[PDB]
């Protein structure tokens, strides 16, 4: 029952999950400044050429584009990773207004929305064992402005209504993720956490720079998507970001100068 409400929000969660107020929570505020270049950090790797999405969900907290991982066709290398993460499924985060909807945020600098790209280290077999390592997730985090349209998300756009309220899936195959990425892979990298409960502190988070831009009509289809289920009250799903939390014994990497 934790959720996004007043009385089931992100300041509730911590009594089912104590680990809210671990050590490596997310997201987080990136300081540019104090962020810090490393050199070392290895060509991150993005090779979607093969992937296969099967089906998008609402799951009553936000949508869920989910991919075939049975193989190794959708893959995160490089960067600060050390092996294989498997692409398992995509989704945003996004508020009611454009001036907020992200969960990380640059200089306190809210985006309109957030996309994360969750990926799963092969090493571990299946996404329910990785979520229990330190190195278990990769996540990347595209921030979204409200501008020009993005045309590789309208088709993700255009079957909202197909899944208006929680439970409800549709078939979502040969999407191309590709299209949902900036041109730069320039990055911020921190450990961390998944943003939502259970909250495990399994996570490298890889954020890039580069916002993407969407149209006011495409984030006006997602503020029409519902928390509740077919026949229950409706409850707009919007706001649906959990703030940033103390960033703690971390410091965030910088891939560029
Ligand atoms: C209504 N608050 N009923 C129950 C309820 C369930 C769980 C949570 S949470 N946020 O700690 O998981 C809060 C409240
Ligand atoms: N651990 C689970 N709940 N299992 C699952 N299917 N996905 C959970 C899940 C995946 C990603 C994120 S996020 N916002 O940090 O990218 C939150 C929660
Ligand atoms: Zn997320």
């Amino acid at each position: 029952h934790w959720g996004y409400g007043k009385h089931n929000g992100p300041e509730h969660w911590h009594k089912d999950f104590p680990i809210a107020k671990g050590e490596r929570q997310s997201p987080v505020d990136i300081d540019t400044h104090t962020a810090k270049y490393d050199p070392s950090l290895k060509p991150l790797s993005v090779s979607y050429d093969q992937a296969t999405s099967l089906r998008i969900l609402n799951n009553g907290h936000a949508f869920n584009v989910e991919f075939d991982d049975s193989q190794d066709k959708a893959v995160l290398k490089g960067g600060p990773l050390d092996g294989t993460y498997r692409l398992i499924q995509f989704h945003f985060h996004w508020g009611s207004l454009d001036g907020q909807g992200s969960e990380h945020t640059v200089d306190k600098k809210k985006y309109a929305a957030e996309l994360h790209l969750v990926h799963w280290n092969t090493k571990y077999g299946d996404f329910g064992k990785a979520v229990q390592q330190p190195d278990g997730l990769a996540v990347l985090g595209i921030f979204l402005k409200v501008g020009s349209a993005k045309p590789g998300l309208q088709k993700v756009v255009d079957v909202l209504d197909s899944i208006k309220t929680k439970g409800k899936s549709a078939d979502f195959t040969n999407f191309d993720p590709r299209g949902l990425l900036p041109e730069s892979l320039d990055y911020w990298t921190y450990p961390g956490s998944l943003t939502t409960p259970p909250l495990l502190e399994c996570v490298t988070w890889i954020v890039l720079k580069e916002p993407i831009s969407v149209s006011s009509e495409q984030v006006l289809k997602f503020r029409k998507l519902n928390f509740n289920g077919e026949g229950e009250p409706e409850e707009l799903m919007v706001d649906n970001w959990r703030p940033a939390q103390p960033l703690k014994n971390r410091q965030i990497k910088a891939s560029f100068k």
